[PDB]
Parts: structure tokens; sequence; C-alpha cells
């Protein structure tokens, strides 16, 4: 008995229960449709996303992704409703109508204030801390893989590279989000996800800029070994940028834990304009003792293992 | 092996880590203080409530309550941070600054709109559905035992009468919230908590009225056997009152499950003024295809066992 038994339920959903299916997009990730799941004998209509990878090799890797998603349950992690057994296997997930966070921050950069930016950092850190408690290394954390249910509520998605108990084989990888030890030695831990979280925060604070724009992926390892890092965003205070820099330390144990990031960003979220300087932050719209106030943290943001 | 092992952690917290302790109130429940928990070697201050029952018999029943609270983890259920081993044992919980929901609805009745009322019904149902998955019967669900973290966020509290695997002994009980089978035969199930949920919803919709006001507790059993129930609140539509009436059925299996109540109230929460008629509902302030819209439910409100 090395590990406890996984008693998660894999729901097999009938093809006849799905209606109004339309394509949202496609690429290397595969194909994602939007649809309407109507369970039989229940007056309920559930907006769902339906994912197909781009047959034996496709079904193996997609069912590995279904295994991980069926095993997780957290408000800031994406929910698998079930799978549909067609010729190629389909993952049925909750619909996140506003899309990925990277596209959201690019499209609404003029209406995104410091409160929303800092709240997203807290929610992403809460999702990743949950994944650490479940002993999962995500290995693909980026702004593209954070989905927006509403502007106030984001969730982590895409568990295609996810692995239990945080050495990987060779393949096609997101070099620009990876820790230096992951690029050189193929070592992946929870602390390598913290590096990726730092890069994800930098994406949001720059309003969806590409990290190391122009630089090819092969040159990134040598750039990071020389001590170069992503530059300070215009809106970021030294306080916020110091947290990103701490995520990009060479020593993995020197980096902050996700529980510490939850605490630190939630303090900043109580006084957002002290930590992010955004032009026109007041009119942004999207659809106790004084001495104590600085170091105050709510119990819901102070997470015990 | 009848039941799985409970691997929950009981944190023992030092008396020297608590500061600024002030009394909030006292009664039959015991005494509740507000305070500030400062963990040693961490720059963090956590607002906490500290509960003491009103010594061997007091320590036994309070540690039974600590056992249940240490075992639960849900956003709509109250969080135990730990216990403090003084002469009489103290439960350390998260602070809920706005107090209990019963007192909140009485104090702010002029500023409470249909959106908040229906959202509270959903959140309470989510907390109770979680407790059903954990095989806990609360046995004391009422507006007094729902605490307000913020006006947008409520949690269930007080597990002094909580019991595992849903026959009780004789004692002092909340007769006016109990199911008829619990009053007559001392039978307690998850379906007896649904009756109490119905009475809790009636408390909110009447803005904190006392149920069966004037009637003594001994006469309640005979009143319910005759078919009498709590009357329809002025603000309630027939739709909302039908859900309360369904909670008060004689047959426990005919009552709705908590997962069904989550679904039904969340549909109503999308169009609140169709289901609750409140004078001046528009200016209340507290600190897709058209054919589908009626039966639409988000995946987060469609809870699978
Ligand atoms: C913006 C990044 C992007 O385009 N990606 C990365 C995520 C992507 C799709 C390509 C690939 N991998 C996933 O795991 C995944 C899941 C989803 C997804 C799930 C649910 N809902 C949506 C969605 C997107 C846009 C609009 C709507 O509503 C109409 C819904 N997407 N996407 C991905
Ligand atoms: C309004 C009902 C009431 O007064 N009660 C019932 C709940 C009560 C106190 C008496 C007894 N049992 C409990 O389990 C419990 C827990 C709390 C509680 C926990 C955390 N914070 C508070 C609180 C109340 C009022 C104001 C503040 O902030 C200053 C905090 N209460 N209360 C109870």
């Amino acid at each position: 008995m090395g590990e406890a038994p996984n008693q998660a339920l894999l729901r097999i959903l009938k093809e006849t229960e799905f209606k109004k299916i339309k394509v949202l997009g496609s690429g290397a990730f595969g194909t994602v449709y939007k649809g309407l799941w109507i369970p039989e004998g229940e007056k309920v209509k559930i907006p769902v996303a339906i994912k197909e990878l781009r047959s034996p090799k496709a079904n193996k890797e997609i069912l590995d992704e279904a295994y991980v998603m069926a095993s997780v349950d957290n408000p800031h992690v994406c929910r698998l409703l079930g799978i549909c057994l067609t010729s190629t296997v389909q993952l049925i997930m909750q619909l996140m109508p506003f899309g990925c966070l990277l596209d959201y921050v690019r499209e609404h950069k003029d209406n995104i204030g410091s409160q929303y930016l800092l709240n997203w950092c807290v929610q992403i850190a809460k999702g990743m801390n949950y994944l650490e408690d479940r002993r999962l290394v995500h290995r693909d954390l980026a702004a593209r893989n954070v989905l927006v249910k509403t502007p106030q509520h984001v969730k982590i998605t895409d568990f295609g590279r996810a692995k239990l108990l945080g050495h990987a084989e060779g393949g096609k990888v997101p070099i620009k989000w990876m820790a230096l030890e992951s690029i050189l030695h193929r070592i992946y831990t929870h602390q390598s996800d913290v590096w990726s979280y730092g890069v994800t925060v930098w994406e949001l604070m720059t309003f969806g800029s590409k990290p190391y724009d122009g630089i090819p992926a092969s040159e990134i390892s040598s750039i990071l070994e020389k001590g170069e890092r992503l530059p300070q965003p215009p809106i970021c205070t030294i306080d916020v940028y110091m947290i990103m820099v701490k995520c990009w330390m060479i020593d993995a144990d020197s980096r902050p834990k996700f529980r510490e990031l939850i605490i630190e960003f939630s303090k900043m979220a109580r006084d957002p304009q002290r930590y992010l300087v955004i032009q026109g932050d007041e009119r942004m719209h999207l659809p106790m003792d004084e001495e104590d106030m600085d170091d105050v943290v709510d119990a819901d943001e102070y997470l015990i293992p």
C-alpha cells in the first residue's frame, strides 16, 4: 500500500442526451465544441464543452486526461461531467462562456482593473494549491489554460500533461513556461508549477503579452542560466514583481509555495491600488483596528495541509 | 470495515497565539468571543471566533463538536481552525463578522432583495448537500445557525447535535424546526434536515419571524398531525411556497433532496423577481437561446453523488 485507492466515479454519458452542438475552435489541442447536455428523466439543461483530441493513440491520452479530471473536485479547477464513447472518445466539461483568460485580458484590457487582476492570481493559486494536496503536478500552467466562467470566477484547465506524485520522457513542450530544471534535466515538481505560475501572473499583468517575444525556444535555457528574466510590467509595483522574481529562483526550495502565494495576493487584493498602478482604475466595469489591517488574512485564505 | 478511516487533523493551538479577545455574547449555547489568532513565525493575523460551552461533561460534548468540525471542509460549512486546551476546552473558528442570518434579516429587512434571499437558499442547500455526502445529519438547521461571512457568503454552523450515518435519546430539542417523525419517534435522517431547511427558508422569507409564534412546543406535534403548516409569506410566490410545503410532507421520501433544492433555487436565482415580490426590490443595496433559459442549470449547481 503505497497510495490510497481512487474511488472517483467515471460517468458514461449517452450521445442522445446532447443537443445544439456547435464548434468553438480547433488546433494542436484538438477540437472543442459547445453544446447542451439534457439528462434523461430530469428537467435540466446543462451548458457543456465537448473536447476531442486530434485513434488508438488519441483514445489512450484523452482517457488519461479523463482520469485526472474525474479525480479532482475544487471550485478553481475544471469539472469533468463525464465521457461519451463515440468512435473517438469525447470529454464532457462545464462550459466557460468567456473563454480562456489570455484572450480575455487582451480583448478587455481597457476595462480590467487591479481588483480583478489580483483576485485572479488568488483563485489560480487556490486551484494549484488544491492540485498539490492531491499530489498532481500540472506541467502546463499558463494564461491560455485558465478558463473564465465569469469575470469574477476562473478555473484551471487542460490536464493532458498532468502527472501524479511530484522524470519525464522526451516530447513537444511549453519551454517558455517551464522551470530551468525542467528544461535541462526534465525534473518536474510542485515548485516547477510555481515558476509557471509566475509566468502566468506576468502574462496577466502585461495584458496578454507573449513571454520572450521574438526569442526561439532553444535559446531560452541559456538565457535563464545567464540570470535574465521576464521584465517588470508597467502597472506592477516592486512588491508584485518581487513575487514573480521569487517564483523564478534557480533553487526550487527558495521559491514560494502556493499556500504562501494565496496569502500574499489576498493581502494585496484588500488594497489593490497600492500594488497595481493602472490608468483609469476607478471606473473599470466588467459584467477592525488600523494597525492590524496590513497583515490580516481571512481563514479561507489561510490554508492548512 | 464498516466505515472508512477519518484522517482529519486536529490542530492544538497555543493560548499565547491569541490577542485582542472580546466577548460577543452568551446564553444556553455557551459563550462566544471574538479575537485575533497570530501563528508563531508567520506574518499573518487571522480573525477568529472562540466558543466555550457552559467541566468533564462540558469538555466531552465540545470535543464531540470539534470532531465533526475538524472532519468537514466546504465553502458553505463553518471551518474549525483548531482547539485550545485551557481548563475548559475552546473551539477556534473563522470569524463571521455580520453574525447569524436570523439577526441579519431582522436588522436589514428594508435593504434585503430577492437576489440575496434566493442566493442564501442555494448556499444553505449546498452546505447541507455536502453534509449528506459526508453522512452527517445536522439535527439543528435554523436561521440562527447560518452565519454571515459577508452578505454574499453564508455558512452553516453549530454541530452540537450532529450525528453520523443518517434513533436519538431524550433531551432538550428545537421542536419547531423538527420533522413530525423526529418529534413523535425520535427518528432523524437527511430528510428530517430537509424539513428544517423548509422552516429555515420560511424564516428568511418572513424576515426573521418566529415560527408558530405564541404556540407552545408541546402542542406542535398535534398541530402538524392535523395537517396545519406554516403560512405563506407575503413576498412568496406560489412557486417558492410549494417548495416549502414539499419539505413538510409527512412521508420523508416524498420530500425533495438537497441536490434538487440547489437546482430549483438556482433556476429561481436567475430571475428572482418572478419568484419573490418585494416592495422596492430594484434599489436594494448591501455591503444563449430564449427557449432554453427556463430549465438551464450551471454544472456547479448540478451535483452528482
Ligand atoms: C485561449 C486559449 C485557447 O484557445 N486554447 C487553450 C485551451 C483549450 C482551447 C485552446 C485547449 N485545452 C483545454 O483543455 C481547453 C478547454 C477549453 C474550454 C472548455 C470549456 N469551454 C471553453 C470555451 C471557450 C470559448 C468560448 C466558450 O463559450 C462559447 C467556451 N473552452 N478550451 C481549451
Ligand atoms: C443569531 C443567533 C445566535 O445568537 N446564536 C446561535 C449561534 C451561536 C451564538 C448564539 C451559537 N452556536 C454556534 O455554533 C455559534 C457560532 C457563532 C459565531 C461564530 C463565529 N463568529 C460569530 C460572530 C457573531 C456575531 C458577531 C461577530 O463578529 C463581531 C462574530 N459567531 N455563533 C454561534
